[PDB]
């Protein structure tokens, strides 16, 4: 049931992934719902984007039929890998990246009321000069706020990547680390917090331009970077712990960033202790136009020729009890958790730990060794 | 030539990559004459991943002494017109760093926290804080039960801060550094982002491990910081570290034999020196003997059952100094300015220098892995 992934629309869609149909990673596009083998034309994703710029028409790959023809499964109903043909990661030389703290109004409110409320919100709107759920990063609105958030000492470092110039962008993991749809993602066997972040996810090319979008899960572990910020890279980067998919959508006619921008993401996490928690979540609340955060992470004093992915960000707050009161949500092993908004389909991964997850053995020699083997460079 | 290189560098093995005109090669210099070993692997990631540590490296294309080549840094040098170019000696590694492992760069991180990366307020924090702590932070193991009960000290005191859970903790700060092939190299200029200004080098020495973990020789370091960032926000670590050219490792990576192993990375002097157009000059030592943890504990908590590195990894073991000395204002301490020069030094390693200018007069990161494909299978080497 390969269908019940994609969005709604596929068959009219652009979409660009990697599938390995028995010979290794392969860089596909998907025009029609007819899947085309690409890798004669540009030997991997990061290739093809940077080979074809905005604009440009893409040549036809190979046929290798019907979507919803190949024999594609997930982990969880194929754990041994006995199917014919594997969907990856849509990703594969580009730089991960993430931004966070995305969603400022989120981060205000929740200080205000960790404090009460209705009365702290008056003075930070009034030194603001204008209503909190305007605030501009960056601006000097957002300077004055942080004064009289200072003088209040409700302050942090965490406010300050909310509404400062500068957004909160880190390495989510190494270059081809990514799980893709239908895999197992990681959390530390020692974390005992910790959440799916559903969030959507941008590809950009060589040239620091957008080309399209695809599902993301930012597997987090809150109680390391509750202990400390200079945690997050390990809150952040493990095993199996970036999941990216199923496939990019490019734009084109059908598809576009202001598809993007009003995007609704909904997450669902199913365990075997028959624990369920949903919820939804508008990209149009983002504090940062996704433009904007491309070009902070792109510009005069960072490239990327390979290209990068970018995480958005994510407001959901994982505070639903699961069975300690009051310390809100954590992962049990065989958790299954589905990111989803309408244009993009859905990315869905099951949980285990970052020990029991196959480790990232698939690097960048093994894919140089790969390509060059079939005659592909 | 010999100026930047070990004190015993002939009779040292040297790993590292030059490009003599063709891209990017992976050469030993051993007996003081530089081996094209391309054919024997064609990444330096490949090379270690092929040979375990103890096993001998067979020997490669021989390019005649390291010191006949016309190689030139770019302060001498700034259109490359030299026919060979020294590069960064990693490849396809991650560039892993680990952070606040000295004392002396523990205190100022708390310094610049407090102060919310305001420079003009380091000194009246340094005054108060300086006293309150230091000969606290080295008093116990980090990551024992003695250094939890020195957390719940300092708690009570007022003075514990998200840095000293990574300083004495049982989690150490690990982060990336920079995105794979992005780094510099001896002899090139570093970049400090021109919105920043607060700003210092970080003498580091640097670990090459291989894709199983096992550390593989030791080289020199870089790590160009942004005080101002970080201050602000310890989440805005990857900005103040992460920019266009703001890592620098080399020359070479010294590999480990009979004559250099870890214990001499263990009980390294390292030596900083700073110079700048404006004549202000830095000069300081400060020994590996003083790390908090030991470098090869720093590698087991980045390498494990719960992350693998497939090419490998190289991961700065953080820095022994935190310059304070006073540039242009009394009491306002250190930054760069265009044109300064940095000298990292040790004896069995040599002199990693670089000149430093902002990210964006720096030239942009171009070469990347595709790049670096395309011309390995142009030469025949895969
Ligand atoms: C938090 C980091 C700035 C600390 C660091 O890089 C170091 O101490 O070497
Ligand atoms: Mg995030
Ligand atoms: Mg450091």
């Amino acid at each position: 049931g390969v269908s019940e992934f994609l969005p709604e629309d596929w068959k009219a869609a652009t979409l660009l992934g990697r599938i390995d149909f028995g010979e290794g990673p392969t860089p596909v596009l998907v025009r029609g719902g007819r899947v085309e083998d690409v890798s004669k034309i540009a030997p991997t994703v990061a290739d093809l984007m940077n080979a074809f710029q905005p604009g440009a028409v893409i040549p036809r790959g190979e046929d290798k039929g019907p979507l919803e023809a190949l024999d594609i499964r997930p982990v969880w109903e194929d754990p041994d890998g006995a199917a014919p043909v594997k969907l990856l990661a849509p990703v594969d030389l580009q730089c991960l990246k993430a931004a966070g703290v995305t969603f400022a109004v989120s981060t205000l409110e929740r200080v205000i009321e960790e404090r009460a409320a209705l009365k702290i919100r008056t003075l930070l709107a009034e030194r603001m000069g204008g209503d909190l759920k305007s605030v501009e990063p960056g601006s000097q609105g957002a300077q004055r706020l942080k004064d009289a958030l200072i003088a209040d000492g409700l302050w942090s470092q965490y406010l300050e990547v909310a509404i400062g110039p500068d957004a909160e962008i880190f390495t989510k993991g190494p270059t081809l680390s990514s799980m893709g749809w239908g895999d197992q993602v990681g959390v530390r066997y020692d974390s005992h917090w910790n959440n799916p972040e559903p969030e959507v996810v941008l590809l950009c090319d060589g040239s620091g331009l957008i080309r399209g979008a695809a599902l993301g899960n930012d597997v987090n572990l809150r109680d390391f970077e509750g202990r400390s910020a200079l945690l997050l890279s390990k809150a952040k980067d493990n095993n199996a712990s970036c999941a990216i998919g199923p496939f990019f959508r490019l734009f084109d006619e059908t598809f576009g960033l202001d598809d993007v921008r009003s995007a609704e993401v909904e997450l669902k996490i199913t365990g075997r202790d028959n624990f369920v928690l949903d919820g939804k979540s508008n990209m149009s609340l983002i504090s940062r136009d996704p433009a904007v955060l491309a070009g902070q992470a792109y510009g005069k004093q960072h490239q990327y020729p390979d290209g990068f992915a970018l995480f958005l960000g994510t407001m959901f707050a994982p505070i639903q009890d699961r069975d300690t009161p009051g310390q809100g949500f954590t992962h049990k092993v065989g958790d299954r958790v589905r990111v989803s908004t309408p244009k993009l389909g859905v990315l869905e991964n099951e949980v285990t730990t970052c020990d029991k997850a196959k480790p990232w053995t698939f690097g960048i020699s093994a894919l140089i060794r790969n390509l060059a083997g079939r005659g592909l460079l």
